[PDB]
């Protein structure tokens, strides 16, 4: 009656965690695959050794030949493992719009997408959408999961708005003057989430996943600022109601109710402290300042290829400001600047490659912003 | 379609509140019946001439006798008003142990309950529930229908605790010397226009989340040692449910009774425009603290009244009754409500028995007010 998970993204944190909940959960779980990009063999040699998977995907030719008897190796060796491997549940926790095939993959073998990895879905739009039946997709990230644990709270007519939380990051309350000297280290979960969370982007990504996974229309989706992390995310129904999910930030949370939808699993992280005093705040966000948010609507307003682009045009900001080569407020500016002569990006993927070149456009118009700096 | 609904109690808070929420929803409910006690038969008049409702209940004779064209009048009036009316819901808004048995009744009709009178499961406890099929009883008060929205988020066995909030009342964070000085007045203890000296009284004491707490304990049927009472000064999250995962689903909104009242008449469907929701468009926050319970043990006691079974619950509540009564009399200070109920609740063990009937229930209630009335006098 076990569950068998192949795990992308093994060595990375989210990777890791979900390893330790299936370890401390025989009876339910069972690791039937690996994979990472390379960069951490000593972790990948563990995981190997503790689990006694050796059906194994490394991204990077020469990691894969330093460890030697990979099965799968090269830049495709992650969808080719999910292509292969017999399993009831695909963890996608890769980082970025490279984890789009391994998910596209994962929907085409019927097993459960328990997704981390939330640009490939926002990259892939409807094209992902298409490849899946209904709750085929089950998120990993912490608002996802809450939002479809409060959902339960109600029928789908009954749905109001979706609220959307947000930590606000270390910048939170900051000036547009303030974020000018914004350095990486100030700005550094992985450095591509710590970044996005500082700039809101990761919360703009969030918006186009929730949109894309329950099917709810932009203008009713609310986001807002909550620094303690303790609420999740809520969802308001049509008579008044708020349904909210709560508890310590801990990733474990929705990795272990992910992995075994709908079951809930006895242990996964520490319930809220309520013989404790504490306090639950709430402010708004401050969209001028932080425009990411609102930048993510309108790609997702203008839909099929957009949303791509807006995330691809991050990722090369993002690079370029941690390279030092822009400052922190010029990742925002170049997203929108890429977004607005996106026109042609508005069309509907057919294909992969439909949703390739968009990001391709994107990447090389961002190239284009950083060379005018 | 449309929801037949009885309105026992039609007069009061919860009743007036509730007919306000059908007026507003004609296509969802229509009143069948309307019950009240007497005190407010003007009221009553003007309800079944704007409802054109004629199938009226009213318990006291001399206010019967102004009328002359009342179906039902005189002691269980409001009992063969629901044994005799085709209904799909009855709310039950009555006050005190009069609406034990309407509650009786109205389980026995087969109708959905909508149960705001809290002697029923307070007093009433195996009575009640031996009655009473799965999911026939719907709450009505803030806690419990916010831990009832609050369980759809996994199944029982997934359930590890409730945790109810409390106000604090008007001395959260009080000291014991505090609370020496308390008067009836500072405990808001004297008549309203709507609600009686009791309902604020109950809320200073925390004697009302024991009450609270008993309730849930036989609505949910979660033991008395996994029920929590968190105290949350802004009482936007009405109640939680933790889950064996570490998940805690919570239920919030704006005061306001019309939510719980419009999800027990409608439930399982919610009532479309029936309260405001959170706003997040000003900063807020939401704050929780523990109770100190050597300071405030009215819930303690309420968890060893309930562990006890049987009548103490009703024990508990009608030394309450009586305790709070010498308080506002003069006859003893704020401290020592709780510390009355304390001494009556612990030469009451003759009355862990299950009660039989009504009468059982009834003679509980009697000993625990003599045995209260002693602990006052010192006699
Ligand atoms: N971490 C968190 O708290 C949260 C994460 N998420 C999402 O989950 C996903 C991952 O989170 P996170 O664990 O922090 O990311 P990490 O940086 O911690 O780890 C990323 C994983 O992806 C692997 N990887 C990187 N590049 C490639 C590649 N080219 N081919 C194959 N594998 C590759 C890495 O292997 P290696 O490093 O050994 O080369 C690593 O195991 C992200 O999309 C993120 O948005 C969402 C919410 C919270
Ligand atoms: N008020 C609230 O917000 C809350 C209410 N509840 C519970 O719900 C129940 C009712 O609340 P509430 O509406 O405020 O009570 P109210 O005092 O406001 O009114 C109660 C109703 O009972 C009727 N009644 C009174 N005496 C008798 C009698 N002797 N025989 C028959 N009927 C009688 C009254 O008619 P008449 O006036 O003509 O006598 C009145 O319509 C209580 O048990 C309370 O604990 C729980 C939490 C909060
Ligand atoms: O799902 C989480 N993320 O995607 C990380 C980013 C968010 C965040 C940050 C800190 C904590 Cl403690 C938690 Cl719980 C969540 P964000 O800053 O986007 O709200
Ligand atoms: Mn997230
Ligand atoms: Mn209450």
């Amino acid at each position: 009656g076990r569950l068998r998970v192949v795990v992308l993204g093994s060595t990375g944190s989210i990777g890791t965690q979900a390893l330790q909940v299936i370890a401390d959960n025989p009876d339910r779980f069972e690791v039937v695959g690996l994979a990472a990009g390379g960069a951490h063999l000593d972790t990948l040699l563990r995981q190997r050794a503790q689990t006694g998977v050796t059906n194994i995907a490394v991204a990077d030719e020469h990691a894969a030949q330093r460890v030697g008897d990979i099965p799968y190796h090269g830049s495709d060796a992650a969808t080719r493992l999910v292509e292969q491997t017999e399993a009831d549940v695909v963890l996608n926790a890769l980082v970025g719009a490279l984890g789009l095939r391994p998910t596209l993959a994962a929907l085409k073998t019927g097993a459960r997408l328990a997704l981390a990895n939330k640009e490939s879905l926002v990259a892939g739009g409807s094209l992902v959408l298409r490849a899946a039946r209904p709750g085929q997709i089950v998120p990993v990230d912490s608002e996802h999961s809450a939002l479809a644990q409060c959902l339960r709270g109600g029928t789908p007519d009954e749905v109001a708005k979706l609220v959307l939380t947000a930590s606000g990051g270390p910048f939170r309350g900051w000036s547009a003057a303030d974020l000018e000297h914004v350095t990486p280290e100030q700005a550094g979960m992985g450095p591509m989430n710590t970044l996005n969370s500082a700039s809101l982007v990761n919360k703009g990504l969030e918006v186009i996943e929730t949109h894309l996974l329950f099917g709810i229309p932009y203008d009713r989706i609310d986001v807002v600022v909550h620094p303690q992390s303790i609420i999740h995310s809520m969802v308001t129904f049509i008579d008044g109601s708020t349904i909210a999910q709560a508890s310590p930030p801990d990733m474990k949370l929705p990795i272990s109710l992910a992995l075994g939808w709908p079951r809930r699993v006895s242990g996964a992280a520490a319930a809220c402290d309520f013989h404790t005093a504490s306090s639950w705040e709430f402010e708004p966000l401050d969209t001028d300042v932080f425009p990411a948010v609102e930048l993510a609507r309108q790609a997702g307003v203008a839909g099929g290829c957009m949303t791509a682009v807006y995330n691809a045009a991050n990722e090369e900001a993002a690079a370029a400001f941690l390279a030092g080569r822009i400052g922190f407020p010029a990742i925002v500016g170049i997203i929108a600047d890429v977004l607005h002569a996106a026109d042609q990006w508005a069309v509907e993927p057919a294909t992969v490659d439909d949703v390739l070149d968009a990001q391709r456009w994107a990447r090389e118009r961002a190239q284009r912003a950083v060379s005018g700096m």
